[PDB]
């Protein structure tokens, strides 16, 4: 890709080539708990994961991702602020040069160590592509990463990741449970936003859970052995793979808890 993260190609730059970059519905933001006010009419949120199949574990020069079958509802969302039904097709991550940063969305201007999107789209719009062009086509969960005792159910990606070491390589990635990257609460904030990478369409809504799951320093540290670069390429260690906190502006957050 031609956008990264660098002083040469990151956020800043962004605009240049997705104008939308400075649109009205940009994440991700700071959550203000002051102002992220409970909503009684926000239900639970559903998350069904049972079925989920993954398919592949990748380095996309931006961030490591695996991979769903979403050929039918098997991994689902719904509830929360959601109407209808929204199929898993990735996860990834977002992380620091320390653990004092690392997480797209901010609380209270605090930054955690990491940070996962689960994405899935809307089965009302057929697939992926289509979704994407619709302001309720995507439904991202994200979900802070603090560093604490170790989180089971991440060892199997943290394993791997020494095989997808630069942009471009990829490997074999079934069975994997994402049930088990889950904090035990599904408390939630909620807001109309964006994709966080290019092109950074205004398609999400965007759902984030007040509870952080822990990892270990352990584990952390194998994100950060990560390049953006490919295999040949000049070493650029991929770390801070983060877009900063963009200005809510008209927008509300609201929360599901009080
Ligand atoms: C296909 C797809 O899921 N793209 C995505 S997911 C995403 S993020 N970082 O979750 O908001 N950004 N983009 C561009
Ligand atoms: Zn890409
Ligand atoms: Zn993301």
């Amino acid at each position: 890709h031609h956008w990264g993260y660098g002083k040469h190609n990151g956020p800043e730059h962004w605009h240049k080539d997705f104008p939308i970059a400075k649109g009205e519905r940009q994440s991700p933001v700071d959550i203000d708990t002051h102002t992220a006010k409970y909503d009684p009419s926000l239900k639970p949120l559903s998350v069904s994961y049972d079925q989920a199949t993954s398919l592949r574990i990748l380095n996309n020069g931006h961030s490591f991702q695996v991979t769903f079958d979403d050929s039918q509802d098997k991994a689902v969302l719904k509830g929360g602020p959601l109407d209808g039904t929204y199929r898993l097709i990735q996860f990834h991550f977002h992380w620091g040069s320390l653990d004092g940063q690392g997480s797209e969305h901010t609380v209270d201007k605090k930054k955690y160590a990491a940070e996962l999107h689960l994405v899935h789209w809307n089965t009302k719009y057929g697939d992926l592509g289509k979704a994407v062009q619709q302001p309720d086509g995507l439904a991202v969960l994200g979900i802070f990463l603090k560093v604490g005792s170790a989180k089971p159910g991440l060892q199997k990606v943290v394993d791997v990741l020494d095989s997808i070491k630069t942009e471009g390589k990829s490997a074999d990635f079934t069975n994997f449970d994402p049930r088990g990257l889950l904090p035990e609460s599904l408390d939630y904030w909620t807001y109309p936003g964006s994709l966080t990478t290019p092109p950074l369409l205004e398609c999400v809504t965007w759902i984030v859970l007040k509870e952080p799951i822990s990892v270990s320093s352990e584990q952390v540290l194998k994100f950060r052995k990560l390049n953006f670069n490919g295999e040949g390429e000049p070493e650029e260690l991929m770390v801070d793979n983060w877009r900063p906190a963009q200005p809510l502006k008209n927008r509300q957050i609201k929360a599901s808890f009080k």
